[PDB]
């Protein structure tokens, strides 16, 4: 029935069914639709004090907690989903990855190159789809599959 990683769940505040993906952490009301050697993705990274390197082009010393980083990620996802801001604009302004300068674009990659939670989420996304918060040793990511 449902494509890889997708499950049905129950809204606590409304009672309506929704869909959640335990590989990408995406969630949506709509029933999802449904592997290539390579995918292309953009991402927005928010680092935290336990990141493998807690420093970035934005801040010499990253001191925010992982919980604070998750709140920031959740807020960016809200703004992207409402259309108030674009993914590319938020990545350019706020991603702690040097790829911020390229609107978050990482280029194309195969399995075996990225950190595993990032790789698994990227390959479970369909072209055009966006992840929820994805956790790695670098921090917390929002991933957009572009090809
Ligand atoms: O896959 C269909 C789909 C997924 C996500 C979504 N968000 C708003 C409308 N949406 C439709
Ligand atoms: O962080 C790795 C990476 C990937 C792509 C890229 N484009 C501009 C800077 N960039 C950095
Ligand atoms: O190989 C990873 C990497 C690092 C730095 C960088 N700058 C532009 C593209 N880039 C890719």
């Amino acid at each position: 029935k449902l494509p890889p990683g997708w499950e049905k769940a129950m809204s606590r505040s409304s009672g309506r069914v929704y869909y959640f993906n335990h590989i990408t952490n995406a969630s949506q009301w709509e029933r999802p639709s449904g592997e290539p050697a390579r995918v292309r993705c953009s991402h927005l990274l928010v680092k935290h004090s336990q990141s493998r390197r807690p420093s970035s082009w934005r801040q010499e010393k990253i001191t925010r907690t992982k919980e604070e980083a998750l709140e920031l990620i959740n807020g960016y996802i809200q703004k992207i989903k409402s259309g108030e801001e674009d993914f590319e604009s938020l990545a350019s302004q706020f991603s702690d990855c040097s790829s911020a300068k390229a609107r978050g674009d990482l280029g194309a990659f195969s399995r075996g190159q990225m950190q595993k939670p990032f790789e698994d989420a990227s390959f479970a996304l369909r072209t055009g789809e966006m992840s929820g918060p994805v956790f790695t040793d670098s921090g917390i990511h929002i991933i957009l599959r572009t090809e």
